[PDB]
Protein backbone atom coordinates (compact mmCIF):
# COMPACT_ATOMS: atom_id res chain seq x y z
CA UNK A 1 0.00 0.00 0.00
CA UNK A 2 2.11 3.01 0.94
CA UNK A 3 5.93 4.00 1.20
CA UNK A 4 7.87 5.54 3.52
CA UNK A 5 11.14 6.20 5.34
CA UNK A 6 12.30 3.47 8.12
CA UNK A 7 12.46 4.10 12.02
CA UNK A 8 14.04 1.95 14.26
CA UNK A 9 10.43 -0.30 15.43
CA UNK A 10 10.55 -1.18 11.64
CA UNK A 11 13.96 -3.05 11.71
CA UNK A 12 13.11 -6.43 12.70
CA UNK A 13 10.68 -6.23 9.85
CA UNK A 14 12.94 -5.45 7.84
CA UNK A 15 14.91 -8.09 8.56
CA UNK A 16 12.57 -10.50 8.15
CA UNK A 17 11.70 -9.37 4.40
CA UNK A 18 15.05 -9.80 3.79
CA UNK A 19 16.28 -12.90 4.94
CA UNK A 20 13.09 -14.68 3.84
CA UNK A 21 13.01 -12.87 0.14
CA UNK A 22 16.92 -13.83 0.27
CA UNK A 23 16.00 -17.66 0.85
CA UNK A 24 13.41 -17.71 -1.34
CA UNK A 25 15.22 -15.67 -4.24
CA UNK A 26 18.12 -17.29 -4.45
CA UNK A 27 17.75 -20.98 -3.65
CA UNK A 28 19.64 -23.08 -6.35
CA UNK A 29 22.15 -19.67 -7.19
CA UNK A 30 23.90 -18.84 -3.26
CA UNK A 31 25.06 -21.46 -0.89
CA UNK A 32 22.49 -23.40 1.01
CA UNK A 33 24.59 -23.02 3.91
CA UNK A 34 24.95 -19.29 3.68
CA UNK A 35 21.26 -19.02 3.09
CA UNK A 36 20.55 -20.86 6.04
CA UNK A 37 22.93 -18.45 7.63
CA UNK A 38 21.11 -15.60 7.15
CA UNK A 39 19.91 -14.52 10.73
CA UNK A 40 16.73 -12.38 11.65
CA UNK A 41 18.61 -10.72 14.61
CA UNK A 42 21.98 -10.36 13.22
CA UNK A 43 20.54 -8.18 10.12
CA UNK A 44 18.39 -6.16 12.40
CA UNK A 45 21.28 -5.08 14.69
CA UNK A 46 23.64 -3.96 11.43
CA UNK A 47 20.69 -2.43 9.99
CA UNK A 48 20.29 -0.60 13.60
CA UNK A 49 23.61 0.31 13.76
CA UNK A 50 23.72 2.58 10.85
CA UNK A 51 20.29 4.04 11.49
CA UNK A 52 21.73 5.46 14.79
CA UNK A 53 24.75 6.75 13.38
CA UNK A 54 24.16 10.39 12.77
CA UNK A 55 26.77 10.79 9.76
CA UNK A 56 25.71 7.28 7.87
CA UNK A 57 24.79 8.61 4.18
CA UNK A 58 22.28 5.65 4.12
CA UNK A 59 18.35 6.48 3.05
CA UNK A 60 15.56 3.46 4.20
CA UNK A 61 12.24 2.91 2.45
CA UNK A 62 9.79 0.47 4.00
CA UNK A 63 6.39 -0.61 2.50
CA UNK A 64 3.39 -0.98 4.14
CA UNK A 65 1.13 -4.11 3.93
CA UNK A 66 -2.62 -2.60 3.78
CA UNK A 67 -2.36 -3.63 7.56
CA UNK A 68 0.60 -1.78 8.30
CA UNK A 69 3.12 -4.67 8.35
CA UNK A 70 6.09 -4.01 6.80
CA UNK A 71 6.63 -6.35 3.55
CA UNK A 72 8.99 -4.56 1.58
CA UNK A 73 11.98 -2.39 1.89
CA UNK A 74 14.84 -0.58 0.21
CA UNK A 75 18.04 1.01 0.90
CA UNK A 76 19.94 3.90 -0.86
CA UNK A 77 23.21 5.74 -0.76
CA UNK A 78 26.79 6.79 -2.05
CA UNK A 79 28.20 4.34 -4.79
CA UNK A 80 30.47 1.71 -3.04
CA UNK A 81 32.80 2.15 -5.23
CA UNK A 82 32.02 0.52 -8.35
CA UNK A 83 34.30 2.37 -10.64
CA UNK A 84 31.60 4.27 -13.31
CA UNK A 85 32.83 8.05 -13.16
CA UNK A 86 29.49 9.55 -13.39
CA UNK A 87 27.49 7.00 -11.36
CA UNK A 88 27.70 8.72 -7.78
CA UNK A 89 24.36 7.32 -6.29
CA UNK A 90 23.76 3.01 -6.05
CA UNK A 91 20.52 1.18 -4.54
CA UNK A 92 22.30 -1.02 -1.72
CA UNK A 93 18.98 -3.37 -1.53
CA UNK A 94 15.73 -3.88 -2.48
CA UNK A 95 13.15 -6.73 -1.39
CA UNK A 96 9.44 -7.50 -1.55
CA UNK A 97 8.30 -10.48 0.04
CA UNK A 98 7.34 -12.99 -2.52
CA UNK A 99 3.25 -12.99 -2.30
CA UNK A 100 3.35 -8.89 -2.57
CA UNK A 101 5.93 -8.70 -5.40
CA UNK A 102 3.88 -7.77 -8.96
CA UNK A 103 1.54 -5.43 -7.02
CA UNK A 104 3.79 -2.19 -7.53
CA UNK A 105 5.27 -1.91 -4.36
CA UNK A 106 9.45 -2.18 -5.97
CA UNK A 107 8.20 0.28 -8.37
CA UNK A 108 7.12 2.53 -5.62
CA UNK A 109 9.98 2.59 -3.47
CA UNK A 110 12.52 2.53 -6.11
CA UNK A 111 10.70 5.94 -7.31
CA UNK A 112 11.24 7.25 -3.85
CA UNK A 113 14.91 6.34 -3.33
CA UNK A 114 15.68 7.99 -6.84
CA UNK A 115 13.59 10.73 -5.58
CA UNK A 116 15.71 11.39 -2.95
CA UNK A 117 18.99 10.53 -4.47
CA UNK A 118 18.06 13.11 -7.09
CA UNK A 119 17.32 16.09 -4.59
CA UNK A 120 20.61 14.85 -2.52
CA UNK A 121 22.38 15.91 -6.11
CA UNK A 122 23.55 12.49 -7.31
CA UNK A 123 23.47 12.20 -10.97
CA UNK A 124 23.07 8.99 -11.86
CA UNK A 125 22.50 5.77 -9.60
CA UNK A 126 23.52 1.98 -10.55
CA UNK A 127 22.44 -0.86 -8.91
CA UNK A 128 24.63 -4.08 -8.36
CA UNK A 129 22.11 -7.58 -9.18
CA UNK A 130 23.40 -11.43 -9.76
CA UNK A 131 23.96 -12.30 -13.29
CA UNK A 132 21.68 -15.27 -12.19
CA UNK A 133 18.44 -13.06 -10.81
CA UNK A 134 15.71 -13.10 -13.82
CA UNK A 135 13.69 -11.31 -11.38
CA UNK A 136 15.92 -8.80 -10.42
CA UNK A 137 17.27 -8.25 -13.47
CA UNK A 138 13.72 -7.90 -15.15
CA UNK A 139 12.57 -5.58 -13.07
CA UNK A 140 15.88 -3.10 -13.51
CA UNK A 141 15.61 -3.63 -17.25
CA UNK A 142 11.75 -2.83 -17.16
CA UNK A 143 12.30 0.08 -15.29
CA UNK A 144 15.24 1.76 -17.87
CA UNK A 145 18.13 0.86 -16.46
CA UNK A 146 20.81 0.41 -18.86
CA UNK A 147 23.45 -2.91 -18.46
CA UNK A 148 27.16 -1.13 -17.07
CA UNK A 149 29.03 -3.62 -16.26
CA UNK A 150 29.88 -6.95 -14.50
CA UNK A 151 32.05 -8.64 -11.80
CA UNK A 152 32.53 -11.90 -10.25
CA UNK A 153 31.62 -12.05 -6.34
CA UNK A 154 31.99 -14.58 -4.09
CA UNK A 155 29.26 -15.14 -1.38
CA UNK A 156 29.39 -18.43 1.01
CA UNK A 157 31.86 -20.31 -0.61
CA UNK A 158 30.53 -19.79 -4.18
CA UNK A 159 32.29 -17.48 -6.64
CA UNK A 160 29.29 -15.54 -8.89
CA UNK A 161 28.73 -13.14 -11.44
CA UNK A 162 26.97 -10.44 -11.26
CA UNK A 163 25.78 -7.29 -13.24
CA UNK A 164 25.13 -3.25 -12.94
CA UNK A 165 22.65 -1.54 -14.54
CA UNK A 166 22.85 2.35 -14.38
CA UNK A 167 19.72 5.02 -14.58
CA UNK A 168 19.29 8.66 -14.57
CA UNK A 169 18.88 10.52 -11.75
CA UNK A 170 18.98 14.54 -12.87
CA UNK A 171 16.81 15.71 -15.53
CA UNK A 172 14.50 12.30 -15.07
CA UNK A 173 11.26 12.61 -13.22
CA UNK A 174 10.64 9.86 -10.63
C1 LIG B 1 18.77 -4.18 -4.93
C2 LIG B 1 19.58 -5.48 -5.03
O1 LIG B 1 19.39 -6.30 -3.87
S1 LIG B 1 19.17 -6.41 -6.55
C3 LIG B 1 17.98 -7.62 -5.87
C4 LIG B 1 16.52 -7.26 -6.14
N1 LIG B 1 15.65 -8.14 -5.34
C5 LIG B 1 15.31 -9.37 -5.72
O2 LIG B 1 15.66 -9.89 -6.78
C6 LIG B 1 14.41 -10.12 -4.73
C7 LIG B 1 13.21 -10.77 -5.41
N2 LIG B 1 12.33 -9.78 -6.07
C8 LIG B 1 11.80 -8.72 -5.45
O3 LIG B 1 11.98 -8.43 -4.27
C9 LIG B 1 10.92 -7.85 -6.36
O4 LIG B 1 10.36 -8.67 -7.40
C10 LIG B 1 11.69 -6.69 -6.99
C11 LIG B 1 12.30 -5.79 -5.91
C12 LIG B 1 12.83 -7.20 -7.87
C13 LIG B 1 10.71 -5.88 -7.85
O5 LIG B 1 9.61 -5.37 -7.08
P1 LIG B 1 8.08 -5.74 -7.43
O6 LIG B 1 7.18 -5.06 -6.48
O7 LIG B 1 7.99 -7.22 -7.55
O8 LIG B 1 7.89 -5.11 -8.90
P2 LIG B 1 6.70 -4.08 -9.26
O9 LIG B 1 5.41 -4.78 -9.06
O10 LIG B 1 6.91 -2.80 -8.56
O11 LIG B 1 6.98 -3.93 -10.84
C14 LIG B 1 7.07 -2.65 -11.48
C15 LIG B 1 7.12 -2.80 -13.00
O12 LIG B 1 8.25 -3.63 -13.34
C16 LIG B 1 7.78 -4.81 -14.01
N3 LIG B 1 8.57 -5.99 -13.59
C17 LIG B 1 8.88 -6.29 -12.33
N4 LIG B 1 9.60 -7.41 -12.30
C18 LIG B 1 9.75 -7.83 -13.55
C19 LIG B 1 10.44 -8.88 -14.14
N5 LIG B 1 11.12 -9.74 -13.39
N6 LIG B 1 10.44 -8.99 -15.48
C20 LIG B 1 9.79 -8.11 -16.24
N7 LIG B 1 9.13 -7.10 -15.71
C21 LIG B 1 9.09 -6.93 -14.38
C22 LIG B 1 6.34 -4.99 -13.53
O13 LIG B 1 5.63 -5.73 -14.53
C23 LIG B 1 5.89 -3.53 -13.54
O14 LIG B 1 5.60 -3.11 -14.88
P3 LIG B 1 4.54 -1.93 -15.12
O15 LIG B 1 5.06 -0.65 -14.30
O16 LIG B 1 4.68 -1.59 -16.69
O17 LIG B 1 3.16 -2.32 -14.73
Amino acid sequence: VRIRRAGLEDLPGVARVLVDTWRATYRGVVPEAFLEGLSYEGQAERWAQRLKTPTWPGRLFVAESESGEVVGFAAFGPDRASGFPGYTAELWAIYVLPTWQRKGLGRALFHEGARLLQAEGYGRMLVWVLKENPKGRGFYEHLGGVLLGEREIELGGAKLWEVAYGFDLGGHKW
